[PDB]
């Protein structure tokens, strides 16, 4: 489309300036002269392809517009959607940067352990209220870039990106997730359910404290690699219903499952997540060494819930309501 600043849409919308691409379209910065504000306006490519799944992402705001909880206030506000020269566009309110942007300007080094709960405990605010039965919606592509700050002088945050998202029981593709944030239920291609975002969550807050991604694979065997390398072999009982379970491993006589090795990781379970975050050593690369709220006991919360997020069977992985209720969140 390639839109011009001071291009006027419908006496309704002026638009001034790119915030954002993406392979759905652009987000611009545009001014409601209706409402008397600058809103975002996320603008599909005019391609039957872009146009189906938006459609998708603009049912699932609404579905979530007419549930007003208190919880519902973590999601970007979808303020009203129309047709314009065969694109859809969706309006949404303005945020600020993403915390993506947040850890580059850290150089990333990561936030701090308080600036980290306070993003945990609005995330899994978000994933309750996404959980609530009649919604059941799974995002599908959490990570630090699909998360954005309210105000940048705040700690506030939402969630954006509803474009890859479905209900439960509405799932279209087996291959989801960004890579980084991908669970394992989906890097062995089972049918998922909303646990996925838990999982994205854990490799998240690891993440925003560390400075750098926990799992960084450079294809899917490598990142089924690297979370073997902290969490250990998957459980059997998992491998075993897995379609995709010898991409990655091998079955021996005695039902027991092994990595498929290539040509030369740390041995399974030993690259521990103790280490990564530094627990008894001063934090990440021991940058946090004498820093209040940054005790072992406080590390220790943080390292359980993480582990609790991370856990390999969907079933058991700690889920909204219970992580919002774990020691991490008490003062
Ligand atoms: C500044 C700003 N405000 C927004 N509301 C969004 C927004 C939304 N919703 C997205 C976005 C990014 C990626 C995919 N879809 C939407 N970028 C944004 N920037
Ligand atoms: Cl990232
Ligand atoms: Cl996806």
């Amino acid at each position: 489309m390639i839109v011009k600043n001071g291009e006027k849409w419908m006496d309704r919308y002026e638009i001034d300036s790119l915030i954002g691409k993406g392979s759905f379209g652009q987000v611009v910065k545009a001014y409601d002269r209706v409402e008397q504000e600058w809103v975002a306006i996320k603008i599909i490519k005019n391609k039957k392809a872009f146009l189906n799944q938006a459609q998708i992402e603009v049912r699932l705001l609404e579905l979530m517009n007419k549930h007003d909880t208190e919880m519902k206030y973590y999601i970007v506000h979808l303020k009203r959607h129309f047709m314009f020269r065969n694109h859809l566009c969706l309006v949404f309110e303005m945020l600020s940067y993403n915390l993506y942007d947040l850890l580059r300007n850290t150089n990333f080094r990561g936030v701090s352990l308080n600036l980290t709960r306070k993003f945990a405990q609005q995330m899994c605010t978000a994933l309750l209220f996404l959980a609530t039965p009649e919604l059941s919606i799974i995002h599908c592509d959490l990570k630090p870039e699909n998360i954005l700050l309210c105000n940048p002088k705040r700690s506030a945050i939402k969630i954006v990106d509803f474009g890859s998202s479905c209900q439960l029981g509405q799932r279209i593709y087996q291959y989801i997730q960004s890579r980084f944030y991908r669970s394992p239920e989906v890097l062995l291609g089972m049918p998922y359910d909303l646990a996925i975002d838990m999982w994205s969550l854990g490799c998240i807050l690891v993440e925003m404290h560390t400075g750098e991604p926990l799992f960084s694979g450079a294809n899917e065997v490598d990142q089924m690699n690297k979370i073997v390398e902290v969490l250990g072999i998957p459980p059997a009982h998992i491998l075993d219903q897995a379609p995709k379970a010898r991409k990655f491993f091998e079955k021996l006589p005695d039902g027991t499952w092994n990595l498929k090795k290539t040509k030369d990781y740390k041995p399974p379970g030993t690259r521990k997540l103790h280490n990564i975050l530094g627990v008894e050593t001063g934090g990440p690369g021991g940058r946090r060494a004498g820093e209040s709220g940054h005790t072992v006991a406080d590390y220790l919360k943080f390292k359980d819930l993480i582990l609790r997020m991370l856990d390999y069977d969907p079933k058991t992985r700690i889920q909204p309501y219970y992580a919002l209720q774990h020691s991490f969140f008490k003062k």
